């Protein structure tokens, strides 16, 4: 029945925060639901200048000891330098050939999956519908020129709902 | 000073306001009713859990791995209705197979578990699994016995709707 702004339909949240009809964690999920469609990714993303990456005639070997050394799940892949991303790599796709073949003799282009591609400003809330529905839940963010801005992840977008929950071990 | 009735006519009217798009509504809707939902509504019972003998070898976890595909496995003693732990296939990768997955079993990369019961709602499960910065759980029975198993991506799915695999 009543008529209701976006802007005061935040200010009766707190409101409900504060009558203790809503715990305080409700209400700042609830809070950052409606701030998703006002977020980029470029504010949630990692950098490319703090980004895992490896080339994609590296071996399965290479990739392995990149794991072990920095702990990424997934790692964009490129060709001649971080700004030509072909590509992204899991970690977890090691243990189908672990132990069963020599992980010199592939390299990491065999087991590349196709990159998706977002520009910086797309904002968070379509960023969560985007990735929800594809195989792959995560992003290369590129810059206005097109370059490599960084990269973003379903995790990334889920916690700025839900709060940072739990990490490597 | 706002009553939770009040709140729920005032998301309505914000959808109708057009201040909110339904999906939004919907998201909304479903973080207020995670305390309504009871882990047993969520969870993988037990008839469809993959798990693995805490004494089966470092191998026999990445054949298990190869044919199953599930990250995360719950490690019994003699049977699944005593769940001792939680292995992470990853942390294979961390393991050299010259004599370490022949060598070694299981039991050596179990992280201990986490019990909930089946009535435990959702929300609380959120807070606990925050808490304990752990993200699964064993749901048990009256009788402690394993009643399935239930993820933080279980309850996110919840709030967002459905993640393809």
């Amino acid at each position: 029945t009543p008529l209701v702004s976006e802007e005061e339909l935040k200010l009766i949240l707190a409101g409900a925060e504060e009558s203790g009809a809503i715990q305080p964690q409700e209400e700042e999920m609830i809070h950052s639901i409606l701030e998703l469609e006002e977020t980029p990714v470029r504010e949630i993303m990692t950098p490319r200048v703090e980004m895992v990456a490896i080339e994609d005639e590296a071996t399965l070997e290479d990739l392995l000891a990149l794991y072990r050394e920095h702990r990424a799940s997934r790692v964009p892949v490129y060709r001649e330098s971080v700004d030509h991303i072909v590509g992204v790599a899991y970690a977890k796709d090691l243990l189908d050939y672990y132990c069963e073949e020599d992980l010199k003799g592939r390299t990491v282009a065999s087991i590349t999956h196709p990159p998706y591609f977002v520009p910086e400003n797309m904002d968070a809330w379509s960023l969560l519908k985007e990735l929800r529905r594809r195989k792959v839940h995560m992003a290369i963010v590129v810059d206005e020129f097109g370059g490599t801005a960084g990269l973003v992840t379903l995790e990334d977008v889920i916690e700025e709902i839900v709060g940072e929950i739990y990490d490597e071990t």
